[PDB]
């Protein structure tokens, strides 16, 4: 390679072969990744190769579900465009214009049907979709707004139901959020608040006992939390406080026991950390260092082995990567590399 | 209620808001069902209650991919039968019939679009298919066959690149296998042969690095494997024996950390189970006992705390259970109930 709250440096993926790959931008805008070669922790990794392609976004890898990786990414004409595996072990299609003019990061989802649907905030801050026809492939649907008036990056993530729902800061900076009234629909709800201020992205997950769960950096730059009280369904809780003074977005992954553990940057530049103790409905530890000194937010992801490995860029703007060990964390290694922060909403 | 190798008898599926849900038949042949109540190892359970309807076969449930419940089964006029959850957390249809005249257990799985596709043996020994028409809905496409002369009921898993393969037992008691050739597709391949010599229905799992590896127990009751030498692709492993001597058919589930575990009745009627070691590549531990009497193979299946559970009929055929703590495993609780083998093959 050539020499809100922070954002995630890179995109990453547990593969449909255990193996995790990671999606980055270097300086001259071409999308690189990097894989593992073995589905183990501590795997040496490939090294960084180029997608090639001119971004002006994150690139946001989503696994198809006959396991073909994609790449949506904003390109410097401010369309989508998307990049993806020709065969699920194998290599990669030209970039491709999906249209539009886009203003945020895009992200994805699979509907129940295995059709990818991509959203994306648009020139008067609405919130737009598109997606697949068929299962995992194209041709794309036409461009169509959900409207909204947005001021983060938008968030989806399917319900335990199947029902699509997206996430974004509003003008307010309350959390906003919207749904599909049905899989696979174009029958969505209107926007509704969550109240709240937020100074990050929203980050959302499922629980084990299928409730969306949302968090967020508050005003007070303390990690906030907030959740659906029953399955896929309202009421939602009240917002609550996980504590911490965090100088990047919060990432969120789930132990293989399901423990909730959220990750981000701290005042001193070291990554935190805090989990959920004993199980998936336990209390939260207090927030406690896994040192380095990092540019971005982390990127945490569950490995094949079912440890959680965490990715950050360093002070030299490479990627560097710790991991849970049977005791402990591993200390920081490098995996290389020069990666810019590319986020199209800063 | 009502006063090849063993089979299991129960059907399980740890559902979308993370509770264990088992599925059985009592004397008069109607299905019965058990769930937790709270998504946790030592839950309570709702007792037992009737689905009503007269089987024939195991009733063997599949999960939509909106996270509806699905039950199959043989009635008593040889038709396939279903009962589905009209909505994710909700009660259940009336059963109806999907017609054809079956001779083993129903096998599902979701195909990359969401449809369900189910297989089962015919009149002459060949296997037939049926499916949804659109994602997790009727209406049901036509049952049409694939062929092939089968002696164990069928085994379908869907490959790490979406295609559907389906195992079963030959004539001949070696191990026979059929893919699709393409995703959501009718395009099948011949019939091909495993060889080995098998005494119970096969046992399928696609490992964490995206192997399909089939279980089954040998013409010596030891327990043998065999896989995938690259991820969803031939060529197959050799026949591999992991030992044991066993009394009933394999019942394998995968650790939070992808360790596969293999559980059987041993010769003298206890649980015994064999495990791998360190990690998803390790060597096989020797068979080790969990004690109990048991009237059935068992079936295992992991929990929202990340803990495997295993259910096994007693000699009072009411259904027991047992599961890991942190320690070992927790003594044998009955569930109460009284159950049949009501296996279509035996
Ligand atoms: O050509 C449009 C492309 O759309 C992608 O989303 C799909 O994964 C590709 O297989 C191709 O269809
Ligand atoms: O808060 C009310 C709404 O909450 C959403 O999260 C859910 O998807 C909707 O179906 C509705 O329950
Ligand atoms: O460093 C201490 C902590 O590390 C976390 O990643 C893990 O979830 C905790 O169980 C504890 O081990
Ligand atoms: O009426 C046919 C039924 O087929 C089931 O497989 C589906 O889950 C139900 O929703 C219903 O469509
Ligand atoms: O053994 C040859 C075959 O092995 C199957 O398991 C696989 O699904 C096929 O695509 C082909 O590779
Ligand atoms: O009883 C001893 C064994 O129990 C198994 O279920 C587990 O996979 C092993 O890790 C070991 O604990
Ligand atoms: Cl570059
Ligand atoms: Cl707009
Ligand atoms: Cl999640
Ligand atoms: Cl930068
Ligand atoms: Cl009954
Ligand atoms: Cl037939
Ligand atoms: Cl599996
Ligand atoms: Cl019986
Ligand atoms: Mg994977
Ligand atoms: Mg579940």
């Amino acid at each position: 390679m050539q020499p809100i709250a922070l954002s995630e440096i890179v995109s990453v993926v547990n593969t449909s072969d255990g193996r995790l790959e990671v999606f980055g931008v270097g300086t001259d805008k071409a999308v690189w990744h990097n894989r593992q070669m073995a589905p183990h922790t501590g795997s040496p990794w490939s090294g960084w190769s180029s997608l090639k392609g001119q971004v002006t976004s994150k690139p946001v890898v989503y696994i198809n579900t006959d396991g073909r990786l994609e790449v949506f990414a904003r390109g410097t004409d401010n369309a989508l465009w998307h990049i993806w595996q020709t065969a699920t072990n194998a290599g990669w299609s030209n970039w491709q214009s999906l249209g539009g003019v886009i203003t945020s990061n895009p992200a994805i989802y699979a509907n129940t049907d295995g059709r990818l649907e991509v959203f994306a905030r648009g020139a008067d801050n609405a919130l737009w979709h598109i997606s697949q026809t068929t299962a995992h492939s194209g041709p794309w649907s036409s461009w169509a707004s959900l409207n909204g008036v947005i001021t983060s990056n938008p968030t989806v993530h399917i319900n335990s139901d199947g029902r699509l729902e997206v996430f974004a800061r509003g003008t307010d900076n309350a959390l906003w959020h919207i749904w599909q009234t049905a899989p696979d629909s174009n029958l969505w709800s209107s926007w509704e608040s969550l109240n709240g201020i937020i100074t990050s992205d929203p980050v959302v997950i499922d629980t084990a006992d299928g409730r969306l769960e949302v968090f967020a950096r508050g005003a007070d730059n303390a990690l906030w939390h907030i959740w659906q009280t029953i399955s896929h369904s309202g009421p939602w809780s009240g917002w609550q406080s996980l504590n911490g003074v965090i100088t990047s977005a919060p990432a969120v992954a789930k132990n293989c026991d399901n423990r909730l553990e959220a990750f981000a940057r701290g005042t001193d530049n070291a990554l935190w950390h805090t989990w959920q103790t004993v199980s998936h409905s336990g209390p939260w530890s207090s927030w406690q260092s896994l040192n380095g000194v990092i540019t971005s937010a982390p990127t945490a992801v569950r490995d094949a082995d079912g440890r959680l490995e965490v990715f950050a860029r360093g002070t030299d703007n490479a990627l560097w990567l710790t991991w849970q060990t049977a005791s402990s964390w591993s200390p920081w290694i490098s995996l290389g590399g020069v990666l810019i922060d590319a986020s199209a909403i800063k």
